[PDB]
C-alpha cells in the first residue's frame, strides 16, 4: 500500500503536464485543470500532508468555529487564527457595500449555512435557534437512524446568500456514506490552490469526519476530495518540483482523548495530533 | 486515443470487483463504492453509451422541460416521456403527504430549483416570474462577461425544499468552467444507478454543455461526472456482464441545426444525433 500523500502529489503532476494557464480574478496567471479526485484513507490515520506542513492549529480552531455557527471573524481570532479576519476588516465591508456591518461580521458564511441554511441572516450576534436548516445535526440524525441513505449532504452553496457573503464558499458541498459500519466523506471544492488550500483542506474535512465517526460510533472510512478547479499559481512552479521530490513521511495519528456524544460540545483539548513529522521550508 | 465509453464500463467492472454490499430505502440490495469520477470529451464526438441504446429522447424532453421551469409531470408526460409520472400520481403524492396538491405536481424540483431558487414554492401553477434567482441564466452570463470565473455553479439541492419534493434530487449541484474558448461542466451526482441511470445523465448533462456552448458562442469541451453512492443493482449484475464484452461503438455527434439566441427559444427539433450506432437491446 502506497502512501495516501502519493494521490495529492500526483495531482500536482497532472497539473503541470496536462494544465493549461488560466488567470484569475486579479489577472494572474496560474495553470489547471478542470475535474479531479483523491482518496484518503481515514483508518488508523489522518492524512496531514508531510510534504510541507499544515496549519493544524487553525484546521481544528476554524472547524470547531463553523460548527458554533459563529460568523464572526473577531470569535475565530480570539483563537489565535487569524485566516478570517481580513473579510472583517471595516474598509473591506464598506467596498463590499455592508457599510452596516461591524468588524467581523462576515455574513452567511461556513457556519451560518451549515446550522441555519435559509434563515433571514442580519447580524453576526442576532438569534438564529429555531430558524433554518441545521444540516450539521441532520446529517448526524440520518447516519444513526438510516445509515443506507443517500442524501446525507451539507450544502453551504446559497444562491440566496451568495450577494451578503463576504466570498463566495469553496466548499459546496459535502456528503457522507455508511457501510460496514465505517464512515466515509466526500467533499465538493469547486476551487483549490494545490499548494495552499488543498492540504489545509483536506484536513478540515478529515478532522470532520472522524468527529462525526466518535459521535455515531462508527470507524473513519475514507475521504475523497473531488476539486472542480485544480490550480497552481504559475509562480510557485519552481517550489512545487522541489516538493515534489520529497517523498512522504508515513502520515499522523488522530487521537480524541476524552469521549464525546454531541458535535458542539468538542473542544480544542479533545484532539491531539501525534506523529506529525513534516518535511521542513 | 481510446474510446471515451471505457470511463463507463470500467467503472462498472470496478464496482464489480471492489463493490461492497449495501441496501436503499427499498432495502433490495446492490454492490456499491463511495465516490467515483469519470472524464468525457465533448469534441468532435456526443458521450452517448453504445453499448446499450439511451432513452436520447427523454434525455432531450425533460433537458427542455428543466428548462422551461416546469414542476409538473404532465409536462414532460405529454411528450412520450412518462419518467416522471409516476412520482405524480393522486396516489404517490398523498403518500408523501400531499393531499392538497393536485396531480401533477412534482413540488419544487430542477425546473424551479434552476430558474427560481429560493422563491416561496406555491403551486405548479404559480407565476414566478422574477422570483427566486435565475441559476440557469446567471451561469450564462457570468460565462459570457468573467469566463475565468470559478463560482459558475448550478445548484439544485435547496435544504428548505427538500421536505416540499417529491423526491430529493440526484444532481446536487454542477460547476462549469471556460479555458480557451472551451466550456467545460462536472456534475456532482450524490446517487448514480450505473445500469438504468448513469447513462442517461451522462448524456443529459452532456446535452446542457452543448446548449450553453451554443449561446455562449464557446466550443464544448470536457464533461466531467463525479460521482457519490455509485452501485449496481444486484439483479443488474448479469444483464451487465454481457454488455462489458460489447464492443463500444464510436460516439455519435450532436448537430445543432439552426442558431439559436438564449436558452428559452431552444427546441427538440433543433438537434440530431448523427450516425449513433447503439447495440442490439
Ligand atoms: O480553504 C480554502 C481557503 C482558500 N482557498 C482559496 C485558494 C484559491 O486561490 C482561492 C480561489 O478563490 P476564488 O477565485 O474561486 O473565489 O480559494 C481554498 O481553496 N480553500
Amino acid at each position: 500500500p502506497p502512501h495516501g500523500e502519493l494521490q495529492y502529489l500526483g495531482q500536482i503532476q497532472h497539473i503541470l503536464r496536462c494544465g493549461v494557464r488560466k488567470d484569475d480574478r486579479t489577472g494572474t496567471g496560474t495553470l489547471s485543470v478542470f475535474g479531479m479526485q483523491a482518496r484518503y484513507s481515514l483508518r488508523d490515520e489522518f492524512p496531514l500532508l508531510t510534504t510541507k506542513r499544515v496549519f493544524w492549529k487553525g484546521v481544528l480552531e476554524e472547524l470547531l468555529w463553523f460548527i458554533k455557527g459563529s460568523t464572526n471573524a473577531k470569535e475565530l481570532s480570539s483563537k489565535g487564527v487569524k485566516i478570517w479576519d481580513a473579510n472583517g476588516s471595516r474598509d473591506f465591508l464598506d467596498s463590499l457595500g455592508f457599510s452596516t456591518r461591524e468588524e467581523g461580521d462576515l455574513g452567511p458564511v461556513y457556519g451560518f449555512q451549515w446550522r441555519h441554511f435559509g434563515a433571514e441572516y442580519r447580524d453576526m450576534e442576532s438569534d438564529y435557534s429555531g430558524q433554518g436548516v441545521d444540516q450539521l445535526q441532520k446529517v448526524i440524525d440520518t447516519i444513526k437512524t438510516n445509515p443506507d441513505d443517500r442524501r446525507i449532504i451539507m450544502c453551504a452553496w446559497n444562491p440566496r446568500d451568495l450577494p451578503l457573503m463576504a466570498l463566495p464558499p469553496c466548499h459546496a458541498l459535502c456528503q457522507f456514506y455508511v457501510v460496514n459500519s465505517e464512515l466515509s466523506c466526500q467533499l465538493y471544492q469547486r476551487s483549490g490552490d494545490m499548494g495552499l488550500g488543498v492540504p489545509f483542506n483536506i484536513a478540515s474535512y478529515a478532522l470532520l469526519t472522524y468527529m462525526i465517526a466518535h459521535i455515531t460510533g462508527l470507524k473513519p472510512g475514507d475521504f475523497i476530495h473531488t476539486l472542480g478547479d485544480a490550480h497552481i499559481y504559475l509562480n510557485h512552479i519552481e517550489p512545487l518540483k522541489i516538493q515534489l521530490q520529497r517523498e512522504p513521511r508515513p502520515f499522523p495519528k488522530l487521537r480524541i482523548l476524552r469521549k464525546v456524544e454531541k458535535i458542539d460540545d468538542f473542544k480544542a483539548e479533545d484532539f491531539q495530533i501525534e506523529g506529525y513529522n513534516p518535511h521542513p521550508t
